[PDB]
């Protein structure tokens, strides 16, 4: 009976545990000393890793590879070659039709590890030739490495999640770590405890502002108002930090002006906040002598998010919160490893070790390395813009790895089309997801627990994960397959295992050289930069010490004017529906939704919190199904009336697959970085009489669903 230490493939809490292995099955999972966890674990990472055992309660996991050679339908087992060669063979042919960029590749920010999203990105541009390379970044904090890479230089958290413990404020905004990042809200407690004060700024009353000094309920979409208030208050008290300012930064006039005029009475009506609470938020925040910015969502899904994202920073610049410990600006990435994702490159603009495309030198090196004459030099198409791109038959074909678009894209119909629109779409999963259920072929890999290499936590805390069992059908490493058709198009490539990797890209990545395998260890957390292999070179826990990367070595402060989201409230429907996120199940689902116990604490349609006050004259009580409607559909789910939801708005998440909330959301992908505005959407809630014959609609809904992709994966 052995214990195999791995890092958990949920939240990017980077929390360690030991998974004991009996004979050669996953027995028990149980927290490891990790870094950022110590010992502690949430009920996900705890129960969460029975699906690699095929329990098929929502989805039988994917054991053959598969080939649809009719549009018409028919999802047949083929073997290896017969699928490789195909793609193989189908890539080339488009690449050489239409060129390398009518093809579209994803990484993937889940169970792969950094080995494989570095692999991915190789492969489309060394041996298909394109940038095209995406990951989820782009529905996620893209805009916060936009808007933090030009006021800071740097997109990852400033400051490290094992900081927090000693900040003397923990400004919390659109941001539930509580439900998000157990271990991360574990830490804040943790200042909390230490003495350090907490607000938090988010219409809704989430578990977080219990423990906070002040809750900001601003309404829903006005962010900007608060925002330029408290810079406004800050300013005009003259709390802010002149030496600083004067010292590092840039453009504080500019800033100054749009701030004058957004006095805190300015807007009480928008944020629905009052004048004094932004007075004392502001002056509360400027007077800790450290003071930490941890953000989330209720930023960045707003397609007026990279002017937030730039306008915290803003703040934070203005206080000089930044170069220092226990202090930043942090913006906690979401999936376990979609911040490794990005390390690795999995990003349309940017080789891994963040050497983008467009410089010159950095094309040479990889060029040379990759033993290939030129890299292309233009940056690649994103995936959120598939649709428009295989719409216009500017994508030909997409090789979407670890994703499932078709239950988590914006507008859901338009992915459907999108599906439709692509000659060839090949998925590399592990379950039988809508998405991999709606592709021409299908490949199969390895999951979390059967292979190994490399995550980052949301820190940019690199941390080791390791092998503990043996994949029960003939499955590929997300690499190894990857490898063969890169191969097989005639570009060599196979890796012995992923530290083979790995150091290929400590050689590429000069800021990652010195996390070795060796350093990382089974407990370490080595943050990047690491750039000596010296043991002496532990990693780098805050940035922007002496510089701060931009250019010229000044932050750059910034505003703009707030501009409502799109849709409007109407009279018919002044409902604003609110797109998070529940605890216990994970995204997709697919993971957590085959789990044994995740899956008997909620299953379908799912919930929608609906405000006691107002619900009371809906005529909507708890557990009851209801309706919701939308430009772009009308689900179903069930309500449950609390005094959590801020009357007015409504929430949802989009873990279900029966109550689809995508299915309702409108892409309003941000001009910047082209990002679903998730977090708001006019629907309009309807009760329903019948509540029987809805409870069987679910049911039956539900088992169509369910068989329908069982029948695909298992024939
Ligand atoms: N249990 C569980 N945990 C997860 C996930 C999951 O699926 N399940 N997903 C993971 C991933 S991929 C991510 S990216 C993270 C995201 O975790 P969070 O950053 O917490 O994201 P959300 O919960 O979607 O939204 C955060 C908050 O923003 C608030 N908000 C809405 N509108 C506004 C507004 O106008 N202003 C402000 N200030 N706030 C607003 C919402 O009410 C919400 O409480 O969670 C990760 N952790
Ligand atoms: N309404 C609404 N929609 C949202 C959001 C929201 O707030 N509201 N949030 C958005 C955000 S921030 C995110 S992060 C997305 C999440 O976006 P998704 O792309 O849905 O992420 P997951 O659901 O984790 O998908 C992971 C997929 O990879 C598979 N997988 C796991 N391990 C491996 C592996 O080793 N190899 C391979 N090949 N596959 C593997 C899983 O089975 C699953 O099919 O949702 C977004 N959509
Ligand atoms: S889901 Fe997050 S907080 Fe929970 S155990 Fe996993 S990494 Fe840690
Ligand atoms: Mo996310």
């Amino acid at each position: 009976m052995k214990k195999v230490v791995t890092v958990c493939p949920y939240c990017a809490s980077g929390c360690k545990i030991n998974l004991v292995v009996d004979n050669g099955k996953i027995v028990r999972a149980e927290a490891a000393q990790g870094k950022t966890n110590q010992g502690t674990l949430c009920l996900k990472g705890y129960y969460g890793w029975d699906f690699i055992n095929d329990t098929q309660i929502l989805t039988p996991r994917l054991k053959t590879p598969m080939i649809r050679r009719q549009r018409g339908g028919k999802l047949e087992p083929v073997s290896w070659d017969e699928a490789l060669n195909y793609v193989a063979e189908r890539l080339s042919a488009i690449k050489e039709k239409y060129g390398p960029d009518a093809i579209q590749t994803t990484g993937s920010s889940r169970g792969t590890g950094n080995e494989t999203n570095y692999v991915m990105q190789k492969f489309a541009r060394a041996v298909i030739g394109t940038n095209n390379v995406d990951c989820c970044a782009r529905v996620x904090h893209g805009p916060s490495v936009a808007g933090l890479h030009q006021s800071v230089g740097n997109g990852a958290m400033s400051n490290a999640i094992n900081e927090i413990d000693n900040t003397d404020l923990v400004f919390v905004f659109g941001y539930n770590p509580a439900d998000s990042h157990p271990i991360v809200a574990n830490h804040v407690i943790n200042a909390k405890r230490n003495g350090a004060k907490i607000i938090v700024c988010d219409p809704r009353k989430i578990e977080t502002a219990r423990i906070a000094d002040m809750h900001i309920a601003l309404k829903n979409g006005s962010n900007i108002a608060l925002l330029n208030a408290m810079g406004h208050v800050i300013i005009e008290e003259n709390l802010y930090d002149k030496a600083f300012v004067a010292s590092r930064t840039e453009g504080f006039e500019e800033y100054r002006k749009i701030v004058e005029g957004y006095t805190p009475e300015s807007v009480e009506d928008i944020t629905g906040v009052s004048a004094s609470e932004i007075r004392q938020a502001a002056r509360m925040y400027a007077q800790a002598k450290s003071a930490a910015i941890l953000w989330g969502m209720g930023v960045t899904q707003f397609y007026q998010g990279v002017e937030t994202v730039r306008s915290l920073t803003s703040l934070a610049m203005l206080t000089g919160n930044l170069g220092k410990p226990h202090a930043g600006v942090n913006p906690v990435r979401g999936q376990n490893n979609v911040q490794g994702a990005c390390d690795m490159g999995a990003l349309p603009d940017t080789y891994p070790g963040y050497q983008y495309v467009k410089d010159p030198a950095n094309r040479e090196k990889f060029a040379k390395a990759w033993g290939v004459e030129s890299l292309p030099a233009h940056t690649g198409y994103r995936i959120s813009e598939l649709p428009h791109r295989a719409a216009h038959g500017e994508v030909r074909a997409a090789y979407i790895m670890g994703e499932d678009p078709l239950q988590t894209d914006a507008e859901l119909s338009a992915v459907r089309k999108a599906f439709e629109d692509l000659e060839l779409v090949i998925v590399q999963d592990i379950f039988m997801t809508k998405t991999a259920s709606a592709a021409d072929v299908i490949l199969p890999s390895t999951s979390w627990g059967e292979h190994e290499g490399v995550f980052t936590a949301a820190d940019r805390g690199f941390q080791r994960f390791f092998k503990a069992v043996e994949p029960k059908w003939d499955l590929k490493t997300d690499w190894q397959i990857i490898s063969e058709i890169a191969t097989r198009m005639g570009y060599p490539m196979h890796y012995n295992n992923t530290q083979e990797i790995w150091d290929e890209l400590r050689h590429l990545c000069p800021d990652f050289y010195g996390a070795t395998y060796e350093k990382m260890g089974e407990l370490g957390f080595i943050q990047w930069p690491c750039r000596d292999t010296s043991d002496a070179d532990q990693g780098t826990s805050y940035l922007f010490k002496e510089k701060f990367d931009t250019p010229n070595g000044l932050a750059q402060f910034f505003t703009c004017d707030w501009v409502a989201p799109i849709d409007k409230l109407t009279d018919e429907y002044p409902m604003v529906l609110s797109t998070v996120r529940e605890v216990g199940h994970y995204s997709c689902r697919s993971m957590t939704g085959n789990c044994a116990a995740l899956a008997a604490l909620a299953d379908e349609p799912g919930y929608a919190q609906i405000n006691t006050e107002d619900a009371k004259r809906l005529g909507i009580e708890d557990e009851a199904l209801v309706w919701v409607h939308s430009r772009k559909g009308k689900i179903i789910t069930r309500a449950q009336v609390s005094d959590r939801p801020n009357k007015g708005a409504i929430y949802m998440t989009y873990q279900w697959w029966i109550g689809a909330c995508n299915e309702l959301v409108t892409e309003n992908l941000s001009p910047i970085t082209k990002t679903p505005e998730y977090k708001y959407c006019a629907v309009r809630v309807e009760p329903i009489a019948d509540q029987r014959a809805a409870e069987q609609y679910v049911i039956d809904e539900y088992n169509k669903l369910k068989t329908r992709l069982r029948e695909a994966a298992l024939a």
